[PDB]
């Protein structure tokens, strides 16, 4: 007699790295960056009109 | 503790161009200029038909 199980294949996702920029909704926006903005306790903008 | 108080880019410049040749409006006008005016009283304008 003769018998055995078997394993056939192994398949993965792969997680679609997403960079914001990649969209176009990211014109919309001026993205920039604060390396702080936690310490910041004023968030008042100058508008001239 | 830090403490911040932070005025951003006054991102707001608002521009206003005129010219009024560049309105085509002046084809319904004829614009000349007096470089100086108000002295005086009463122009008028001759028709002969």
């Amino acid at each position: 007699d003769v018998e055995f199980d078997a394993l056939l294949g192994s398949y993965c996702n792969t997680l679609s790295l997403v960079r914001f920029l990649e969209l176009g909704l990211s014109v919309a926006c001026v993205c920039t960056k604060f390396p702080e903005l936690a310490y910041m306790n004023e968030g008042r903008v100058q508008f001239e009109v």
